[PDB]
């Protein structure tokens, strides 16, 4: 006995981010901004606008002494173009203080996978310098260090600071037919039981976010939720270890944008009548214990209006949307008893089906493009409130094994007592009475005869 | 509330074993749900419950199992060369892994499968047969398709489940054969 | 025998597929391109 | 049990009654004893034995489950009468063992 198997997938890509379409951004705190260099030339323009006017410029190998026109900040300038290898691309880091300041060439930067990271810790900008697989993070340090806004022309990846090692890797190299009687027969008999069951259920979720800036969310999903509650079954609190889930739910996808500043919900949940809530108690009670080899069951319960609340979303840029309106209702439905087998034993799983019907209002999400959304949310199905309570009866008709009265000693019984022998006194009186009808002649005849031990008792 | 009622009187039953060996076999089928894009953007790739009807000589006894296969329990993945309609976008791809569970449902009019109502015990001797990945070729609006190669899986006992659906006095009869699928080389 | 009603989820894929960042993309045949502009100026240039 | 719900062997009730006595010979950890042998008969008592989650009810007698029942002992308070002989060479000098 105990909660059965409810197969569930895993949250996919909780911390993984990929290419970003070219938009103005900055290296986020503890988040290296990996680049996807496309063409030789100025790849990324990261400006402090005060003292850092960086212009990292891609340079093709086999070229080690040239004067080429580079489009830095929109201006064509003649720059010394070189390589420190004939097989790797040099990334000459052009540092200036204005749009046409002193062209400071930094490096060398030889990367065969042409991958590098940008970030700024402790008021210091980290820029790789040297040759891969030994690109050491040299430091650019000017007033307003951590204010480098990088206007993008290539695709951008966000990789956490902790996964900087992977960055280095990306920097370094890149991404018969028998049957025989077992036991003799046994008698069984059919009996139905009645249980006015109460149902107090708060259903729990696994709200989990994917990458981006907290805006991406991988699996906002419910789960098998376990508690223990006390139900005055027959006025008698039977404790139940409660486990809950739902299966058959409609899996949708939310998408507000591909940058790290618009929602990417990997898998959102929307409910229709394609799903059942699957529920179970774990009590230990005789009539329950007889669940083995049930004939049938009737979950005669009252329908419950189940409504949910909203989730509040971690948005480092501005506030987050909220849910408005929406309801669903639950109805007791077809009971499903599953029997797991461990080599000699059967794990019980009393999966209880509640059918769901969505009902007004509509689940309105502020600041969204999609109209007419239904189904309770995985955001906040409880609204912070308490479990739903339902009082309804249940019939339990089952073929019990029970030897009614037989297979027992036929002498086994509480022993009734003896019979008190007739008292001496009335005995005296009655024998004295019998002296009346005594004959004489016969008496003398008998008295002549000798009796014996055998002839004493063998006449009674 | 608090009432208990007997329905029927004395009746007999007896314990019976069956030790009978039956072969199994499998193919499958994939639901390739595209998105509203050109086709490179793959909305979802799931499994379609694969239903056939096979028939087998069981010691000179030809019985037909109506077979329905499904898979539950799995680790999922996604791949994105981008999110624009010409570089490949896999919003979701299920990759078969060790945590993969399989339900098998036999449907037999057979007296044995008739006999199976109140199981005292049930086990299945199921070996780990070598099944590797396939060779599916993709369908795209432009250009060629990727190719699948490698990835082997062996079969392992995940238990057996008898299930009864009491919607009403009608008794929906489902038996779920559970299967764990461990992974073995070659790599996929 | 025959009903097996265990499908632990239901799968839905989008068709509008959400917003996009500006890129030089044309409407494929039978694929309308709807122009949602957020800035004044030029929105679409048909370049040949 | 290694698994599942454990059974209860509950109940147990009897009564001991006197039906005579003789002499016997117990044994001590070190010595012999001039011991007395009280033989007793039995009587069943209303509170049944029950064998829970299992197929026997309506039994009477004493089970071996927990006859001490936590009762540190059982007691019988009564009288015993002995008429004994003692060797004396006269009408006095009576021994004591």
């Amino acid at each position: 006995w105990g909660p059965g198997e409810i197969n569930d997938s895993t949250t996919v890509g909780p911390l993984l981010d990929g290419p970003y379409q070219p938009t103005t951004f900055n290296p986020p705190v503890d988040y290296w901004m990996l680049l996807a260099p496309t063409t030789p030339g100025v790849i990324v323009e990261g400006t402090n606008n005060t003292d850092r006017w960086l212009a990292t410029i891609l340079i093709e190998p086999n070229v080690q002494s040239e004067n080429r026109t580079y489009t830095i900040f929109g201006i064509q300038e003649q720059l010394t173009v070189s390589n420190t290898s004939q097989d790797q691309w040099k990334f000459i880091d052009v540092v200036k203080t204005t749009a046409n300041g002193s062209i400071g060439q930094y490096g060398p930067l030889l990367s065969s996978p042409k991958l590098y990271a940008v970030m700024k810790h402790n008021e210091k900008l980290y820029t790789y310098e040297g040759q891969t697989p030994n690109a050491t993070t040299a430091h650019y340090s000017t007033t307003n260090y951590d204010s480098v806004n990088m206007t993008a022309f290539c695709d951008f990846y966000i990789i956490p600071r902790s996964e900087e090692s992977k960055c280095t890797e990306y920097i370094n190299n890149g991404l018969a037919n028998e049957d025989i009687v077992i036991s003799k027969t046994s008698l069984w008999k059919e009996m139905q039981y009645n249980r006015d069951i109460t149902i107090r259920f708060k259903f729990a979720n696994t709200i989990i976010k994917s990458g981006g800036l907290g805006y991406k969310w991988s699996e906002i999903s419910f789960k098998p939720a376990n508690y223990q509650y006390t139900y005055t079954r027959d006025g008698e609190e039977v404790t139940a270890h409660t486990t809950c889930s739902v299966n058959g739910m409609n899996d949708f996808s939310f998408n507000g944008g591909y940058l790290p500043t618009d929602f990417v919900v990997s898998k959102f949940e929307v409910i229709k009548e394609n799903s059942y809530v699957y529920i179970d108690y774990w009590d230990d009670s005789q009539a329950f214990r007889n669940v083995v080899y049930v004939r049938s069951l009737a979950a005669n319960l009252n329908s419950v209006m189940c409504t949910g609340g909203s989730y509040n979303f971690s948005l480092p840029v501005g506030q987050w949307p909220v849910l408005t309106g929406g309801a669903v209702s639950l109805h007791s439905a077809g009971v499903t008893l599953s029997t797991q087998f461990t080599d000699f034993v059967s794990l019980n799983s009393l999966r209880f089906r509640f059918r769901l019907a969505v009902e007004e209002p509509h689940f309105k999400l502020t600041r969204t493009r999609l109209d007419r959304l239904y189904g309770l949310p995985a955001a906040d199905p409880n609204n912070g409130k308490e479990y739903y309570e339902i009082a309804g009866r249940f019939s339990l008709i089952s073929l019990v094994p029970s030897n009614d009265d037989y297979q027992t000693p036929i002498a086994n019984s509480v022993t009734v007592r003896q019979d008190l022998e007739r008292q001496l006194g009335e005995l005296r009186e009655e024998f004295n009475a019998l002296s009346q009808e005594i004959a004489m002649s016969q008496l003398i005849d008998l008295a002549l005869l000798p009796l014996d031990m055998f002839s004493m008792f063998s006449g009674i």
